[PDB]
């Protein structure tokens, strides 16, 4: 499933490095201000 | 190959990050507005 | 337990990869303008 | 020592995903506007 973080965002491309490092998913998307990762 | 995305960006450093999470890829484009991967 | 840097940050999404990078860390925090590592 | 790349920046944290993704190095530093790797 997903996983939703506490890291803020302003575009999805600031998302796949938390998303990777956090949870080992492969994509992010930054949604409303905040990087959610599936 | 190279790889498109629908990640926007404004500069190529930005897109590093998800070419290596997504498709394994270690060079990132920043080409009209977009993330490319190769 | 946590690992300073003196890599300049404004958000703690850019923390990531230096987390990672520099200390095999999984979590980064921007902490007053500089990357911290836990 | 180091691996200069022709990669834009504005700040060394930028230059972290690249120096990774592109000779597997764990230190990035922008200088004079490029990501340097080392």
């Amino acid at each position: 499933g997903s996983r939703p973080t506490d890291i803020k965002c302003s575009a999805s491309y600031q998302c796949f490095p938390v998303c990777k490092s956090r949870f080992g998913k492969t994509n992010g998307r930054c949604v409303n201000g905040l990087c959610d990762c599936f």
